[PDB]
């Protein structure tokens, strides 16, 4: 059903942390998935949930300014990181099965600005040398753009606000919390769509 | 209040034509821009737009693959191709225009699997060492992204057929109608969302 909905697309939330803003020399410190599921109403909401801390890969860059944007201490011995291969996998292996119990052909990430968070999970990918991707390799569903139409805003925390829900700008900034406003996020506008009329055409 | 819409965002179609897909090492090889316009009663629509084929910058790679997709002959001298800084200056030109002529604060890419076109003017951009660019540097508006939403379709032949517009696969891969399409895509998702009661919000 959820696959109907978006022409074969598997749509899954994910936001990261970065040690900067450059995708293949910055370091990947964190990660968080969300897939979604529709119910018999039609309506979308968030299924499953995965979060990891991702130890800076070999070689990596670190740019204080991120770090001291994140808050993440990429050197605090229980964060309880693991590696980029390691992260990726778990997820993946969640997604996957997601994608056939639905009918669904191939996943789609969903996130805010998410060129920015394609382009870190590709190339976390590449680095760890995985040949069984399950999302789509360019397309995104970018939550900026989506409420851009939806609410007139593309600033995360405004959107949401905007959107009606709750925003906690003391949570902001960390990946389950934006992962999780994004989710809900995304299914608001969506459902929205339909409760206006917009779907089915 | 075409930056009422959009929080002071000026939303500008772009497709670019390449020798590839990889935007720091393959040519640019044509662009064309549509800039949008919204009328009394608020309704969006394409206003001017600008066309340039582009030289393959110096150093360029070119894969013939592309070449064989785009059907462009990078060697027709007839072509009237021009430099990156050319098309992008003249480009910025008019964009800046539209900007402080509408209380507007920043453009922002129109583009159908945007990331793509946005790194690729990026990219440009950069190779020219221009200073002003007008295009917000890391967000977009993506119609694929746009028309899953709208028109549970995110081709562009496919979403825009959904959404009742003409398509015509003999003139796509053309930059000048690819970005028209695109334009005519967008302004009706806008409008489309407009009509169902969606915009605006009270
Ligand atoms: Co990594
Ligand atoms: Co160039
Ligand atoms: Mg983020
Ligand atoms: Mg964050
Ligand atoms: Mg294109
Ligand atoms: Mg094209």
């Amino acid at each position: 059903g959820l696959c109907d909905r978006f022409r074969g697309f598997y749509p899954v939330v994910i936001d990261v942390e970065t040690a900067g803003f450059n995708a293949k020399t910055d370091a990947l410190l964190e990660i968080a998935a969300i897939t979604l599921k529709m119910d018999e109403q039609g309506w979308l909401m968030p299924d499953t949930t995965l979060h990891f801390h991702v130890e800076p890969f070999v070689g990596a860059n670190l740019q204080p300014e991120a770090l001291a944007f994140n808050g993440i201490d990429p050197n605090d011995p229980d964060r309880g990181a693991v590696s980029g291969y390691e992260a990726l996998h778990e997820i993946f292996k969640v997604v996957r099965k997601g994608i056939k119990a639905s009918g669904c052909n191939r996943a789609i990430m969903v996130a805010h600005n998410a060129n920015f968070d394609h382009s870190f999970m590709m190339a976390a990918a590449e680095r760890a040398s995985l040949k069984r991707n399950p999302f789509h390799p360019f397309a995104t569903f970018d939550t900026a753009a989506l409420a851009g139409l939806a609410l007139g805003q593309t600033v995360l925390s405004k959107a949401c606000q905007t959107a009606g829900m709750d925003f906690d700008s003391t949570q902001a900034h960390s990946a389950l919390y934006d992962t999780e406003r994004t989710a809900v996020l995304f299914c608001e506008i969506v459902n929205r769509w339909k409760r206006l009329g917009g779907w089915p055409l």
